[PDB]
């Protein structure tokens, strides 16, 4: 019937190349894409078989009615049999008559072409991957336009950070997927509950950024109150198991003209981290003296509190075991070190309730120069032991604060000095997060330990172009598979590739990949045949007491 | 026809969202991704109007018949009229009988679905985007593995650095997309000639990789040659006009276990430079001692020759300007500086000539420190007439040497001090690359300058996620758009997109843009149009003395 000529332009209209060929090899269909890549106009190829005119290799055009892919794509590459090969990524599936096999289709992207598409990479830079909402990078942009504008420029604006109180719960209990859906949810909900002319953003990780331009004080609080009272009424489950989905809102009415950016953003910033200090689930309206003496009164609060702790011995170190999955492999021990703090009550205070609020008010280096004494200290006391189990590795982690000290390359030299632990056995852990927000310092600061003797470990790594754009310039030994990935592996299947990603190119970077949250010897043996080089987690062992 | 049942498994095949429309509105088809994408099932949507049903936006289902697109892809939003936006890149195209414009095709994907892509991922990192080949990453750590395995390590291999003689030349002269048809056409022309378990990479600009495992050194340097002869002989034309297409080798016989991966590298740029200073077109050994004291040899030639080019006076400063494409903008004269030399002869010498040998001896920070000096003399000189033009800004171009010169700054604090030039006046160039190949210093110079009170500028930019990446945090306060995209901008589409690209991210970042070689009014006037910041050709103003 006429009705191909409508199937014909719908498949000469799409970009990627269609090859439609009988179960045994003849050609039945080439779409305009696919003859330009395979040299072969259909004209000339109807009927002869696909592997007597081109060949996809790395025969093939067997396993997709069998058993191969079902929706996953594949890097082939088609050798033209004249003019070498084009790169592609292949997506097969088999073509049916009910249950009769009649032949098969394939999806074929020239990995040429990529480099080609403007639209999108504009896109990309300005809007967050996931979301699909602004990224900070268009959002800061956006809120400069606000503040220095002549034109729609009557009013005064809103600024508000609202923090997702259970991101990192859903993420760490469920799995990377999980937190990514109920990030995916919460958009649209803050995109349901906003007006025409107004800037819904992620500027990353569980915070999202709301630009209310030209709307009275009264309004942008009632707007705040209903976004946040609208999260809390959102029911969100995963795998039918039900999660108590709740934000935390920090509000900043900003004037154009004599507001500025840096103070409007750590303004917002001050208010939000004060609606989770008033104990979440609140929305706080920025004011520059009063509720404002809250941070200043916070810092003297957790000065003391710090400090209190130091003099009074209540901090401890955690040992937790790293394993190779290495065929056959020995070495010393590898461990990573866990701090832990102990209230004047005599609980264990979890790293979540302390390091926050000591990271804001600039107490972590003295934190940092507390544990690597006592990891150096411990060391000592352990090595007098003669049937002890030696340690070959100690991984101890660093916060931005310590990257950022000059003094404390010094401070390693005099607890070399002092303690005589070889550098070697110490790898520092910075987080891609704390690497890429100081990139020249951390750079800088990797380097002149690296040339100690030390070792260097990036912690929470994501895979993505930037994350190896950034892994190129950090010199780092190590890479920590963030944990939310290994979590859920064997259930959803883009996180298997996920971490699949981030050990190919950890190896082609020349680093060892760690897999942390291994919590199952299943989930261990799934890493030990992608080839990864350490495991880390429950099955693996469970951080037991290293210092007294 | 039952033809529709394989049609139909085609369109589920594909990723994309297909939605096929009638000429007024209703809906003919919708494939699941489509179904997915728009929240309806074409059970319940067809004959149902498009626009009656959800929203494309930023009314846009007849420009398609009419006049817009036709291959170029636009940034839409699909408003579900229940769940808010999906982001999508449309391409729309008309549905025929002929003559007769019986409906609409519409092809959208997700920008969601972008993060998702995992072996496209993987791929890239370890591809070149434009060639297809091997990138650095994955050259490096096949070389690597080469020289330190167990098995299949029984012979010696054979490295090659083979430099396209005609790259800048082609790409200047015909514009961006001439120059990357040229490295398109070497790469398929090498691939031809290299047997398989043979490495083929691009390791940036006009360099490709070669690496040949386990090969003896007759057969090594017979494959050399051929390869060097077989692009001799290779006929390039670009719009009719045809060019000289020539390549410089340099080999080095590698030994796996002895042999090292920097040793390696370093051996073939060596020979690789020499091939280019013993005329180019040529295949060059590295041999230890002999035929590497033409190093040693060619060091004492460039410290004699830049070092007496000084103390004759012989360079001088030529100046250019860049002028505002904004309505009615006055502003100081805005000028970047050129170097020229002239040889004992009394020959004007281009760049291209002494810049290379300078940069490989290490000379240039001389040739900086003498420029940046010149530059602020002749100022003070200029300053001398009070009628005279004022120069608002001059733009000085800096080398990586400079960027790694921890002592340039205290020379810059005696320049200011001695000739009294205001900082503000003086932009710092230094290119894209100069930047990323020594990342860390580029930042920690830039802002050290940007506090003095000068200014910086991102010279020869070239559009991609690295480059946004690396941009965030260069904080220069210019982007010169790469002249070879500015020369064939009205020519190729795609580079009309990427001067697009630069200036809307470039704004973002809130970042001035400069457009280089504006040779024509009609150019001039595309880029004023796009929104470009400033101008710079032969369309402008030519290169004129500048010093004495
Ligand atoms: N669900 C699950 N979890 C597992 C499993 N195995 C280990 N874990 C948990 O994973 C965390 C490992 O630490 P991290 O991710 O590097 O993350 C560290 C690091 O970001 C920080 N931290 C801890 N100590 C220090 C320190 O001394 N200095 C600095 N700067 N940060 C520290 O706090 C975090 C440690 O908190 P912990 O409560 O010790 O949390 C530990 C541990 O309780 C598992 O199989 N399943
Ligand atoms: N086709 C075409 N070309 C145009 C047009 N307008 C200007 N040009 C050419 O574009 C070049 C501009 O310099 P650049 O791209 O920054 O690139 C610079 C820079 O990379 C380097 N350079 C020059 N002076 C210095 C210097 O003093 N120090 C350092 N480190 N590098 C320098 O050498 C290059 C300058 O070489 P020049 O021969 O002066 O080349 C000049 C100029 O001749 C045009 O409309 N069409």
């Amino acid at each position: 019937d006429a009705e191909r000529e409508r199937a014909q332009i719908t498949l000469a209209s799409i970009g990627d190349g269609v090859i439609t060929a009988d179960t045994q090899g003849g050609i039945s269909y080439l779409n305009p894409a696919a003859e330009q890549m395979t040299n072969w106009t259909l004209d000339k190829a109807r009927g002869l078989p696909l592997a007597s005119l081109f060949r996809i290799v790395d025969l093939i055009e067997q396993i997709l009615s069998g058993e191969i892919d079902g929706g996953r794509e594949h890097s082939k590459l088609v050798l033209r049999h004249d003019g070498s090969s084009v790169p592609v990524t292949l997506v097969g599936a088999p073509i049916h008559r009910g249950a009769e096999i009649t032949g098969v289709v394939l999806v074929l992207h020239d990995m040429t072409r990529e480099r080609q598409y403007m639209a999108r990479l504009s896109w990309q830079a300005t809007h967050d991957a996931l979301t699909g909402l602004t990224n900070r990078r268009e959002f800061e942009y956006r809120l400069q336009i606000a503040l220095e504008r002549l034109e729609r420029n009557s009013g005064r604006h809103a600024l508000m950070f609202l923090d997702l109180d259970q991101f990192k719960l859903v993420n760490d209990t469920c799995g990377h997927a999980a937190g990514d859906e109920l990030l995916r949810q919460v958009c649209t909900l803050l995109q349901q509950g906003l007006r025409e002319g107004d800037t819904l953003a992620r500027l990353g990780g569980d915070e999202f950024g709301i630009l209310l331009e030209n709307c009275p004080a009264e309004k942008a609080v009632e707007i705040a109150d209903h976004l946040r009272k609208t999260i809390q009424d959102l029911h969100f489950t995963w795998s039918g198991q039900p999660f108590n989905c709740t934000v935390s809102v920090g509000l900043v009415h900003l004037l154009p003209g004599i507001s500025t950016l840096e103070e409007a953003l750590r303004s917002a910033d001050m208010a939000c981290y004060m609606a989770k200090e008033k104990g979440r689930n609140r929305v706080q309206v920025f004011h520059q003296d009063d509720v404002e003496l809250s941070m200043r009164f916070g810092e003297m609060t957790w000065v003391q509190r710090i400090h209190l702790a130091l003099e009074e011995d209540r901090f401890s170190l955690y040992a937790q075991p790293i394993v190779p999955l290495g065929e056959g492999a020995e070495e010393g021990l590898h461990v990573e070190l866990l701090l832990r703090l102990r209230d004047e009550g005599g609980r264990l205070v979890p790293p979540l309730s302390f390091i926050p609020a000591a990271e804001r008010y600039g107490l972590m280096t003295l934190i940092d120069r507390w544990v690597v004494e006592n990891a150096f200290r411990t060391l000592v006391e352990r090595a007098q032991d003669p049937r002890a189990e030696p340690i070959g590795t100690c991984a101890i982690n660093l916060s931005g604060a310590t990257i950022g000290d000059e003094s404390f390359l010094q401070f390693l030299t005099e607890l070399f000095a002092r303690y005589r632990i070889p550098p070697q056995t110490i790898c520092f852990e910075v987080t891609e997060t704390v690497a890429v927000a100081n990139l020249a310092s951390a750079i800088r600061f990797i380097n002149e330990l690296k040339d100690t003797g030390c070792r260097f470990s990036l912690d929470d790594f994501c895979a993505g172009m930037s994350s190896f754009i950034y892994l190129k310039h950090l010199p780092v030994d190590y890479l920590k598979i963030d944990g939310s990935f290994v979590k859920d592996m064997l259930e959803d299947p883009i996180d298997r590739a996920m971490v699949q990603v981030i050990n190919h190119i950890g190896h082609v970077m020349g680093k060892r990949t760690i897999a942390e949250f291994v919590e199952t010897v299943e989930v261990m043996e799934a890493l030990r045949e992608i080839g990864i080089d350490y495991a880390q987690g429950l099955a693996i062992g469970a951080p037991l007491p290293f210092s007294r």
